[PDB]
Parts: C-alpha cells; sequence; structure tokens
C-alpha cells in the first residue's frame, strides 16, 4: 500500500506512534516519507546483505527473520516479510523497540540526515488528526 501524507499521520497515531520516546508524529511522517516513500512493499537489500522492509525499512540485521542474514537477530521476533503489510501494526510494534534502543530516532539514517532539525511539523499540516 502507498499511503498519503495524512493517512498515514492518522495511522500512526491511531496505533500510538505520536510523540513516542518524545517523537512527534512529524518526525515518524519524515522518516516514512523518506526511508520508503509511504510504501510499505519498499525492500532494499544492504552491502553488508541485510534488507530493509516496509514504511521503515527496518534492518533484517537485528529486528526480523528474513531467513539469509547470517548472524542476525530477531528483536521484534517476526519474519520480515510481517513488515510489508498494508496494515502498519507490526512495523509501527517493532519501530517502538528500535527508537527505544537508546539512539532514538538515530537508528534511521535517513531521518538523522533529511527530518533531524528540520520543520517535522510541516508534514502533519493541514491534516485532521
Ligand atoms: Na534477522
Amino acid at each position: 500500500k502507498v499511503f498519503g501524507r495524512c493517512e498515514l499521520a492518522a495511522a500512526m497515531k491511531r496505533h500510538g506512534l505520536d510523540n513516542y520516546r518524545g517523537y512527534s508524529l512529524g518526525n515518524w511522517v519524515c522518516a516514512a516519507k523518506f526511508e520508503s516513500n509511504f510504501n510499505t512493499q519498499a525492500t532494499n537489500r544492504n552491502t553488508d546483505g541485510s534488507t530493509d522492509y516496509g514504511i521503515l525499512q527496518i534492518n533484517s540485521r537485528w529486528w526480523c527473520n528474513d531467513g539469509r542474514t547470517p548472524g542476525s537477530r530477531n528483536l521484534c521476533n517476526i519474519p520480515c516479510s510481517a513488515l510489508l503489510s498494508s496494515d502498519i501494526t507490526a512495523s509501527v510494534n517493532c519501530a517502538k523497540k528500535i527508537v527505544s534502543d537508546g539512539n532514538g530516532m538515530n537508528a534511521w539514517v535517513a531521518w538523522r540526515n533529511r527530518c533531524k532539525g528540520t520543520d517535522v511539523q510541516a508534514w502533519i499540516r493541514g491534516c485532521r488528526l
């Protein structure tokens, strides 16, 4: 599924992502925009042989099982395929553990380089929430 900006804002809020670990809804929408372009089925292979999955490009090295990432953990206890669902619940649950891991949203390199310190409220601007 390819979410609309305000539609994804609403979905993230309904799953309690807004202000989770102190990150405003804008931060999550901006991260999604530049990780997946709001596409739930986005997959990207890393040079290390891990793969990133879904709206928030969660990596098979630590967080999900894809059966082809040697030496890897599955700390969200889910197949990486569940992160490609049109229902964002599995992605949200697992992003909650990632952003709790110690480095906050710096875990998403695209968030650090493209959203951190920017006017992230523009991402939820005009959205009925
Ligand atoms: Na894994």
